């Protein structure tokens, strides 16, 4: 919910932006080897005081309080503009800081009854530890070696997107990822090629797992400065980061020195370069939403002001924390864009996440998308299309139009290149986010399989709780860092074993979802480590849970190579089909749904008239959740020869084999993807990815103790194949053809685990 109100806190902030809005581009620190300038915009400060130091803490060695100088007044034509300068000559680089401002609220300008703060710039770059502590760093000196040659990693369509949300501590904190001791855990670990699962050598980790699994995007946590991780405390604290302190500085603690300022810039774009250097596209999560207390450098500076006021004088509690930024002000306005794109030119990110979005402002938001675009348009945005808890802000915002908050609801006005988390897709695959065990459409609910079927066109289709201006106004995904993970979901509501322990039609479910998603239109979004089966042994909110539980197991690379293959193989499928891939509503009428999209069916089946030249000229795509296998008949007849590509078992752009008419019977709980075969035979797209059949035959008799499952990899990349983890205890590997472990040849390759009887 959301409310227009008006009081006197809006009215006196409004007043605030009419007169004192400063547009330089200037404030916080401009540092030159001649002279450093200082700019604070602060109108209700009667005094500003600039606090120079040499160490960012008193407890460093040689730290100490080198001088104090006070801020003037900034005059144009001789009138005040808000803002607070001086200029020290010298040089002054390195030297930590602070300000003591003695100010107002925006109700009381001019009156007496002031406070004093001592504050952290609001325009800090970079800091010294916990970053209560600015300072002068020169930045172009923390520039790592060729930084002059980066470019961005973008993608011609943001659809073509397979986004990683990756947490830079879980991505390598796990011992069995092989990277050195010292950078378990930081920005490094991204620098550091050739890993491998506990430095044996035989199966690719971290960043060439990466290039691996080919996806074409990696959203990183939060990595601004943020609170609830102690910058000089224990190594293993973890923390999504959802509490910011300094938007425009790297956090801290994922850097080998915290107190240092140049070293968590450095390392930061040596993480943002090796990606770049993989081809990996970076996609920063961003907070603007919120900070993380009300006594903050916001605050201090101008009270009141920069967040959004309740009549009572209490702050509103849309975002869940206690406060909300007022995202309408025209200063916080030009920060969160300035920030935006100060982000983008220095540390060479790609793209973001809004973090409740539904906070945000449409106009807000169209602003910060035309500022993005005259960077790059490609520059990908999204965010969640929600609010945390009841907002209340003003009728209009600074420019004179009226308030709109950037919810899902509001995606009619929101841009089109501003994509919205398909919470509707995500519930009609695997259930509602709020309860674990909710059985979604992958799971065997009947009635989702409507969500399921409308999530297929992006909700661009038609309206199904909310629509998209486009498919590129979609992110179709059914997992993120917040709530369970698809694996957690599927094993909570199925109830068949524990949370990350390997259960096959668990997988089965699994491989469905990731075909759901990946024939899909709009952007592919998976959380890091989904293919794998990642699992947080169940925890549905582990914003600050343990290290070692929020880490990537990448043990799960080795005992599930198959659902990785699959994945990787799924990812190949949407990126060699236009339609599924598509911008626009083009294609939303070449879907020849097989049953209404409103019908609640067990088994989803639908058609692709592709119009592009060189490429498949249709496919099929059948989702059937049943428990046993169900013949499925396509309304559209104008195509009877078909070469399978994906099914229960692999998924790929191989011929699986061929269907003569247009009936298909399909395995339960199992995908289908057909393509037509002339168009196959004319287009010539096929997989130069090896492959490996690894088979678990009972030796006895020659009967299979469990279903075999195809592995996949580039040709001249190492594997491993290992027992299923499902087969009982009572029997043992007695013999194992074929090479157990090796590499990917182009000709296909085998392993057969011979089973016997054993007592344990």
């Amino acid at each position: 919910s959301d409310y227009a109100r008006d009081n006197s806190y809006t009215k006196a902030a409004e007043d605030i932006d009419a007169q004192y809005a400063y547009s330089g581009n200037d404030l916080g620190v401009t540092y030159t080897k001649d002279a450093t300038t200082f700019k604070v915009w602060s109108p209700t400060a009667t005094g500003v005081k600039l606090n120079i130091f040499t160490k960012g803490s008193d407890d460093e060695q040689g730290a100490s309080k080198v001088a104090s100088y006070t801020l003037e007044k900034m005059l144009v034509d001789g009138e005040w503009n808000g803002v607070w300068t001086i200029t020290l000559v010298g040089e002054w680089k390195d030297y930590y800081y602070t300000y003591s401002v003695t100010t107002t609220d925006t109700t009381h300008i001019g009156s007496d009854a002031t406070k004093t703060y001592e504050t952290q710039d609001v325009y800090s770059t970079a800091t010294g530890v916990n970053g209560k502590r600015s300072m002068i760093v020169d930045l172009d000196e923390t520039d790592p070696e060729g930084w002059s040659n980066d470019s961005h990693v973008l993608l011609d369509k943001s659809t073509k997107s397979s986004v990683w949300e990756l947490h830079i501590k879980d991505f390598s904190y796990d011992k069995a990822s092989g990277v050195s001791d010292a950078n378990r855990g930081k920005y490094l670990a991204f620098t550091e090629n050739g890993t491998t699962l506990n430095g044996e050598g035989k199966v690719s980790t971290c960043i060439d797992y990466l290039k691996e699994l080919g996806v074409t995007t990696v959203q990183l946590n939060p990595f601004y400065d943020f609170q609830s991780v102690n910058e000089a405390g224990d190594d293993s604290q973890f923390n999504w980061g959802y509490d910011p302190v300094n938007y425009n500085v790297p956090e801290g603690s994922y850097s080998s020195n915290p107190y240092d300022g140049k070293v968590r810039i450095k390392e930061c774009k040596e993480m943002i370069k090796a990606l770049h250097d993989a081809g990996i596209s970076v996609v920063m999560d961003v907070v603007y939403n919120h900070t993380y207390s009300t006594d903050s450098c916001f605050q201090y500076t101008v009270p009141n002001y920069y967040y959004r006021m309740k009549t009572t004088g209490a702050f509103s509690d849309g975002s869940g924390c206690g406060n909300e930024g007022a995202t309408e002000r025209a200063m916080y306005r030009q920060y969160v864009i300035d920030s935006l794109k100060y982000w983008v030119n220095e540390y060479h990110v790609d793209g973001f996440r809004f973090d409740l979005m539904g906070l945000m402002d449409v106009e807000t938001m169209n602003m910060a998308r035309e500022a993005l675009d005259q960077i790059d348009p490609r520059i990908t945005m999204w965010g969640e299309g929600w609010a945390g808890g009841d907002s209340y802000h003003p009728t209009n915002t600074c420019s004179g139009t009226k308030f709109y908050p950037a919810t899902q609801a509001n995606a009619s006005r929101l841009s089109d290149r501003i994509a919205i988390f398909n919470d509707g897709i995500r519930d009609g695959i695997k259930g509602s986010a709020m309860d674990i065990s909710d059985v979604g459409f992958i799971q065997g609910s009947k009635s989702s399989a409507k969500g399921v079927s409308y999530g297929v066109r992006a909700n661009s289709s038609g309206t199904y709780k909310w629509k998209a201006q486009a498919p590129s106004q979609c992110v179709t995904y059914d997992a993120c860092h917040d709530n369970a993970t698809l694996y957690d979901q599927i094993i909570a509501s199925t109830g068949l074993a524990d949370y990350g322990e390997r259960n096959s039609e668990a997988v089965k479910m699994n491989r469905l979802a990731s075909a759901i998603i990946y024939t899909s239109q709009g952007i592919s979004f998976t959380l890091a480590g989904e293919e794998m089966a990642r699992s947080k042994d169940g925890d549905t909110n582990s914003y600050k849970s343990a290290a070692n539980l929020n880490m990537i197991k990448w043990q799960n690379v080795v005992d599930y190579a198959d659902v990785v293959s699959y994945y990787k193989g799924m990812m190949q499928i949407k990126s060699a089909f236009s339609p599924l891939t598509a911008m626009d509503n083009s294609y939303a009428d070449k879907y020849t749904f097989t049953k209404k999209v409103s019908a609640s069916t067990n088994q989803i089946s639908f058609t692709i008239q592709n119009d592009v030249e060189g490429e498949w000229n249709k496919m099929a795509v059948i989702y059937n959740n049943a428990t046993t296998a169900a013949d499925v008949t396509l309304s559209d007849t104008s195509v009877t020869d078909w070469v399978v590509i994906a099914n229960g078992e692999t998924a790929g752009l191989d011929s699986l084999g061929e269907v003569t008419g247009s009936t298909f019977t399909v395995p339960a709980r199992s995908a289908i993807v057909a393509v037509d075969k002339a168009g196959y035979e004319s287009a010539g797209i096929h997989s130069s990815k090896g492959k490996v059949k690894v088979n678990y035959v009972y030796e006895a008799t020659g009967e299979k103790l469990e279903d075999s499952v195809i592995l996949q990899g580039s040709v001249g990349s190492g594997y491993v194949t290992v027992p299923s983890a499902v087969i009982p205890d009572t029997y043992i590997v007695s013999r194992i053809g074929g090479n157990a472990e090796g590499k990917y040849t182009s000709d296909m390759q085998e392993v057969t685990y011979y089973y016997t009887d054993y007592i344990p």
